[PDB]
């Protein structure tokens, strides 16, 4: 059926987002929401890990082992607010610039290499019509 | 950054995909796999259980029930083949074809609303190059 197969599409556009995560998951040993709170740093600036929390949703188990290995990573770093103490600061760490680009230009082929199927697969999704 | 936002609607698009998903979910009381199910049976039909679980993931704890609720929904019904094999052929009810075309057409609906956004979001993603 074609309204039937255009809708199962969005399964197979989910698939695809999901498997470029995993590509940059795999190549750069880090978890999804490590590669957000990374881009989200990148886009936004430092910020507090409260603030970041909104942003990426990280689970209150996995949370200090996730920015604690972000640490270890040597992607961020961390700094106190002088009048806060129980705030945490996190900034990039700019010795990994090299290493940002990198990893950005990875994720750039890792769409490119997507691109045509995910919007063969957004075309049949967007045909569903009624009947 | 234009590359860095670009990569983050991946989680953008997923997001609308996911919305589309939630909004069935709770207009037609059923989960994602059911869903999933219903739309693979109109795809391909009647089939086993067996055969369906490889079209559809469904966490091995939660199929009975899946498939049961189904039953009950009256979605569809279960044959067992002659004598009385270990295999479940499940079939589409046909008295619950107009509700086949309902709900179709309700994705459809929920899809056409999320169209522009999609298409915004994905060409934000496919824009994502190399530097
Ligand atoms: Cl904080
Ligand atoms: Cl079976």
């Amino acid at each position: 059926n074609d309204t039937v197969f255009g809708i199962l599409q969005l399964e197979t556009l989910l698939g695809d987002i999901n498997s470029i995560f995993s590509e940059i998951e795999s190549e750069y040993k880090m978890s999804r929401e490590e590669i957000l709170i990374l881009l989200t740093l990148w886009q936004k600036g430092s910020m507090t890990l409260k603030e970041m929390d909104r942003f990426v949703e990280v689970k209150p188990y996995k949370r200090t082992r996730t920015y604690n290995n972000l640490v270890e990573l040597e992607w961020i770093y961390k700094e106190r607010p002088v009048d806060d103490e129980r705030t945490v600061i996190i900034h990039f760490n700019e010795k990994l610039q090299q290493e940002k680009v990198e990893l950005l230009n990875f994720i750039s082929d890792a769409i490119a290499s997507r691109a045509t199927a995910m919007q063969n697969s957004l075309n049949a999704i967007i045909a569903v019509h009624h009947h």
